[PDB]
C-alpha cells in the first residue's frame, strides 16, 4: 500500500462521506434550501468533521459556492478559525482555500470575519515533494502570490500579512516566487511585493536567505530561472553613461562572485546536477567575468600546470622504463613450459653506477604523489563536469605510493600497481586537452593513449623472452607497434603456446575500448559539426568545462596570484564590493 495509494483511498473516501452525510453534501451542492431545512431544524452539528477532517465550510470553499458558504458562516460564525486536522492537509483553513480558487468575495468575507492570515498549512500535501504538483508554501499570502492574484495579495496585506513570513524549509515569499512556471507572471508580482518592504537599508526581504544558505536572487541562478535571474540583475546594475550606441554599465558582482565558502554562484552553478543552470553562465553579468578569469590568469595557470604535469609523468614513466632488471636464477623456466618467464626483482638498487639517476627520478614521483594527495584528500566533498581528473589523480597516487609499498618488500607483482599508475597518469594528461577543436583534440587524445598503453605494455612484456610475441621488444617498437593496434591494422599480440602475464590481457581489454570509443567519437565528431546546430550543444558543454575547471584553479591558488576580478569600489568610493565594467553596442 503505496503512500499515493492511500491518498486515492483517502480522496475517494472524502466523496463518500460527503456523499453520506446530507450537510456535506449541501455544501458541495450549493443546496441553499437545504442548508436552512438542515440545520434550522433538528441541524446536524455544524462542527461536523469529514474524511480529511473539514468542515461544512471547508466543502463550500472547495467547490466555490459561495452562497451556501455564507449560509454557514451567518448560522456558525466559529468554522472559519478551524483548520483541516487530517495529516494530509494538517493547517489548512477555508481562507487558504479561497485564496487559491481566487474567490475573492469569499476571501473578502472571510478577513471580515478575522480569518488568521499566519495560519500555516503544515499539512503533507503541502511539501515541497516531487510526487506534489504545485508547490505554494504554508501561508495564504504565498498562495494568493503563486496565483498571480494580485488583488489578493495587496489585500492580504492590508490585513497585515507578514511579508517576512517563512516556511517549513525557510523560503520565504520571494524563494517560492522563482520556483514557478508562469515566470514572465512572477516578474509582475514580485515587484509588486518588494514595494511593501520597509525601505530600510536594513534588514531588505531580498536579503533573507533560504535554511540552505540561499538569497532569492542566489536561488534563481541555481534552479536555472532566466527570467527571473535577468530581472533581479537591473537591481545590481548601474549605467555610468549613454554615448550613441554604446553604454557603459556596472555590474555589483556581489553575491556572484568568491568569498564565499559555498556562497559562490558560480560554485553552485558548477556542482548542481541541475542542467538548467548550466545556461545562467551564459548571461551578460556571468559570461564577461567567466570569460576575463579565464583569458589571463586561468588560461597560463592551467598551461603552467599542465606542464609540469606533464614532466612529472615522462619522469615517472622514465624510472619505469628503465627498472631493476636480474636474470631468471632460478631453473623453473623448464618446468611449466608455457613460461616465458625472465623475472628480474632484485634488491641490489642501491650500486649506483647510473642507478641514482633513476633514485632522484623515484624520490620525485614519491614526493610528487604525496603532494597529489596532500591536495586533492583534504578536498574531500562531489561532480565531474571538466572531467574524472579528480577521480583518476588520487588513484595513480594510490598506485605509486601501493608501488612504493610494493617495493622494499620485495613482491614478485610489482608491474601490477607499477602498470595501473602508467595507464592513469598518462590519461589524465589528455585532460588538459581543453586549453582546432575539431579532429586536433582526438589527435592529442590519441597520443596520449598510445603513450600510456604502449609504455604500460612494454613493461609487462619487458621480462617475457621476445623471440614469441615481440610485438614491444624495444620501447621505440612498443610505440609504433602500439600506435598500429590503435587503428586495427595489427592483430593484437596474442600467442597460446606460452602463457602470456594476465596484466597484458587486462590492459588489452581496457585499451581495445578506449580505441574504439576515440575512433567512435572522432568520426561523429566530423559529421556533428556540420550537422546541425548540435555543435552549440557540443560547444556549451566544453565552455561550461572550461569554466568548471576555472573555478577548481582558484579554490587552491594562494591570493598572491590570481588577483579578485572586476575592481573594488572603497576609494574611488562606491563599495566593500567589487563591480565589472562592462559595455556593449546596440543595432
Ligand atoms: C481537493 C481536496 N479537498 C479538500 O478539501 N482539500 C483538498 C485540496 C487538494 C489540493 C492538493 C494540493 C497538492 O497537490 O498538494
Ligand atoms: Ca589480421
Amino acid at each position: 500500500e503505496s503512500w499515493a495509494q492511500s491518498r486515492d483511498e483517502q480522496n475517494l473516501l472524502q466523496q463518500k462521506r460527503i456523499w453520506e452525510s446530507p450537510l456535506l453534501l449541501a455544501a458541495k451542492e450549493n443546496n441553499v434550501q437545504a442548508l436552512y431545512k438542515l440545520l434550522k431544524f433538528e441541524g446536524c452539528e455544524v462542527h461536523q468533521k469529514g474524511a480529511m477532517g473539514e468542515t461544512a465550510l471547508h466543502i463550500a470553499a472547495l467547490y466555490d459556492n459561495n452562497e451556501a458558504a455564507q449560509v454557514l458562516m451567518e448560522a456558525a460564525p466559529e468554522l472559519v478559525f478551524e483548520p483541516m486536522t487530517s495529516e494530509l492537509y494538517e493547517g489548512q483553513t477555508a481562507l487558504h482555500i479561497a485564496v487559491i480558487n481566487q474567490n475573492v468575495n469569499l476571501v473578502r468575507a472571510l478577513l471580515a470575519r478575522g480569518a488568521s492570515v499566519s495560519a500555516r498549512a503544515t499539512g503533507s500535501v503541502f511539501h515541497y515533494r516531487p510526487h506534489n504538483l504545485i508547490y505554494y508554501g504554508e501561508h495564504p499570502l504565498s498562495f494568493a502570490a503563486c496565483v498571480g492574484s494580485e488583488e489578493i495579495v495587496r489585500l492580504l496585506i492590508e490585513h497585515g500579512a507578514d511579508i517576512r513570513a517563512q516556511d517549513s524549509l525557510g523560503n520565504t515569499v520571494l524563494h517560492i516566487l522563482i520556483l514557478q512556471p508562469n515566470k514572465t507572471f512572477a516578474c509582475q508580482m514580485y515587484n509588486l511585493l518588494l514595494s511593501y518592504d520597509g525601505g530600510d537599508h536594513l534588514k531588505s526581504l531580498e536579503l533573507v536567505p533560504n535554511n540552505q544558505g540561499l538569497t532569492p536572487f542566489k536561488l534563481a541562478g541555481v534552479e536555472g530561472n532566466i527570467v527571473m535571474f535577468q530581472h533581479l540583475m537591473q537591481k545590481r546594475k548601474h549605467i555610468q553613461w549613454t554615448y550613441g550606441p554604446l553604454t557603459s554599465t556596472l555590474y555589483d558582482l556581489t553575491e556572484i562572485d568568491s568569498s564565499g565558502d559555498d556562497q559562490s554562484l558560480l560554485e553552485l552553478i558548477v556542482t548542481t546536477k541541475k542542467r538548467e543552470a548550466r545556461q545562467i553562465l551564459d548571461q551578460t553579468p556571468v559570461k564577461e567575468l567567466v570569460s576575463l578569469k579565464w583569458k589571463r590568469y586561468g588560461r597560463p595557470y592551467f598551461c603552467v600546470l599542465g606542464a609540469i604535469y606533464v614532466l612529472y609523468i615522462i619522469c615517472f614513466t622514465m624510472c619505469c622504463v628503465y627498472r631493476p632488471l636480474k636474470p631468471r636464477i632460478t631453473n623453473r623456466t623448464n618446468p611449466r613450459d608455457n613460461t616465458l618467464l625472465q623475472q628480474k626483482l632484485l634488491q641490489e638498487a642501491y650500486v649506483t653506477p647510473k642507478d641514482d639517476l633513476r633514485l632522484v627520478g623515484e624520490l620525485v614521483s614519491i614526493v610528487g604523489a604525496v603532494i597529489i594527495l596532500l591536495v586533492e584528500i583534504p578536498d574531500i566533498f562531489q561532480t565531474i563536469l571538466g572531467g574524472p581528473f579528480h577521480v583518476i589523480i588520487v588513484t595513480y597516487a594510490f598506485m605509486v605510493l601501493v608501488t612504493m609499498v610494493m617495493r622494499l618488500t620485495n613482491s614478485d607483482g610489482e608491474v601490477v600497481p607499477m602498470s595501473f599508475a602508467l595507464v592513469l597518469g598518462w590519461c589524465n594528461v589528455m585532460y588538459f586537452a581543453r586549453g582546432f577543436g575539431d579532429l586536433m583534440r582526438f589527435c592529442w587524445l590519441m597520443a596520449v593513449v598510445i603513450l600510456g598503453f604502449a609504455s604500460a605494455f612494454y613493461i609487462i612484456f619487458q621480462t617475457e623472452d621476445p623471440d614469441e610475441l615481440g610485438h614491444f621488444y624495444d620501447y621505440p617498437m612498443a610505440l609504433f607497434s602500439t600506435f598500429e593496434l590503435f587503428l586495427t591494422i595489427i592483430d593484437g599480440p596474442a600467442n597460446y603456446d606460452v602463457d602470456l602475464p594476465f596484466m597484458y590481457s587486462i590492459t588489452y581489454a581496457a585499451f581495445a575500448i578506449i580505441a574504439t570509443l576515440l575512433m567512435l567519437n572522432l568520426l561523429i565528431a566530423m559529421m556533428g559539426d556540420t550537422h546541425w546546430r548540435v555543435a552549440h550543444e557540443r560547444d556549451e558543454l566544453w565552455r561550461a568545462q572550461v569554466v568548471a575547471t576555472t573555478v577548481m584553479l582558484e579554490r587552491k591558488l594562494p591570493r598572491c596570484l590570481w588577483p579578485r576580478s572586476g575592481i573594488c569600489g572603497r576609494e574611488y568610493g562606491l563599495g566593500d564590493r567589487w563591480f565589472l565594467r562592462v559595455e556593449d553596442r546596440q543595432d
